[PDB]
């Protein structure tokens, strides 16, 4: 089996991508945010705390045929922005893109915290980090590609996320028309649960490619690029009037200046992201200061590639017996 989805950036800014998820018996469709940095499919849900949903939409698990209530499961999941949300647990079907997996796990949120309550576009997280990640207890549950595995073409997942722009998730096969060149692959460790490999460096603007191992983990539920610091001042020393804000929580720059591109290395390759995706736009509306796309990891302990550095990228999620990863220039 395969299954294809598109899926749509929330905002002006590429903040999020949410994509259609088909959810029991009929089908209830919640746009979730498909985020390989996590390993649960929570949603907002009928028992959501009333005064936490604002526009969301919801499961009803008692409006679904197939749904079971995986008796005693409670989760709790709290995200590296700081964000969290809580709940209990169904089993029901689940599609995406025309993959279909029964007696999937559904987290329904009974809390969640103000930053998801404040998101309206947003009805819920899909994750598709390692199993090992999730928060279901007693039973740990296993994630929608891990459960949809053994039936695909390809124990596969690719990512082509757009900038300014809709994209797609596929599961079970690489669409050889979605991509330039090559796809150049390279080791992951699971160790932590994440999609974790190592960059072989990287350049700023037309700048000489600098030779220096990068571990961090490719994170599509994170919008920006998060790197050493000694990287991140090396980018921002380019662009005039750039400095680190404590005040804004990061680099600002004048929304005036052309930003340069930042080059990533996968192996021996080299992808590139354009200036205009490290824009993120006024820090507050009206100002003439912008909030740059290239953040420091100092403070997270651990280097995160993004959506800004995703997104210039066919990625493949290469969930074979020893995973890998994919990088292709689009």
């Amino acid at each position: 089996s395969t299954g294809s989805a598109t899926t749509t950036p929330i905002d002006s800014l590429d903040d999020a991508y949410i994509t259609p998820v088909q959810i029991g018996t009929p089908a209830q469709t919640l746009n979730l945010d498909f985020d390989t940095g996590s390993s649960d499919l929570w949603v907002f849900s009928s028992e959501t705390t009333a005064s936490e949903v604002d526009g969301q939409t919801i499961y009803t698990p008692s409006k679904s045929t197939t749904a079971k209530l995986l008796s005693g499961a409670t989760w709790s999941i709290s995200y590296g922005d700081g964000s969290s949300s809580s709940g209990d647990v169904y089993t029901d079907t689940v599609s995406v893109g025309g993959l279909t997996v029964t007696g999937q796990a559904v987290e329904s949120a009974k809390k969640v915290s103000s930053s998801f309550t404040e998101d309206s576009t947003i009805d819920g997280l899909l994750g598709l980090a390692f199993s090992t990640l999730n928060t279901v207890s007693p039973t740990q549950q296993k994630t929608f590609f891990d459960n949809a595995k053994a039936s695909l073409d390809s124990p596969v997942f690719t990512a082509d996320l757009g900038y300014h722009a809709p994209g797609t998730y596929n599961f079970g096969f690489i669409d050889t028309t979605a991509y330039t060149g090559s796809i150049t692959y390279t080791a992951v460790s699971t160790k932590q649960g994440f999609w974790e490999w190592t960059s072989t460096g990287y350049a700023v603007g037309s700048g000489t490619f600098k030779s220096t191992s990068i571990d961090g983990i490719a994170d599509t539920g994170t919008t920006l690029l998060y790197l050493p610091a000694t990287v991140v001042s090396a980018y921002w020393a380019q662009v005039s009037g750039a400095k680190s804000s404590s005040s804004v929580g990061g680099y600002v720059f004048p929304c005036s200046a052309t930003l340069p591109s930042f080059t990533f290395g996968v192996g021996s390759a080299r992808i590139v992201i354009p200036g205009d995706y490290i824009d993120f736009g006024p820090i507050s509306t009206g100002s003439s200061s912008c909030f740059g796309g290239i953040q420091s990891s100092a403070g997270i302990g651990i280097n995160i590639f993004g959506d800004v550095a995703l997104k210039a990228a066919f990625v493949v999620f290469n969930g074979a017996t020893t995973p890998t990863l994919g990088f292709a220039s689009k």
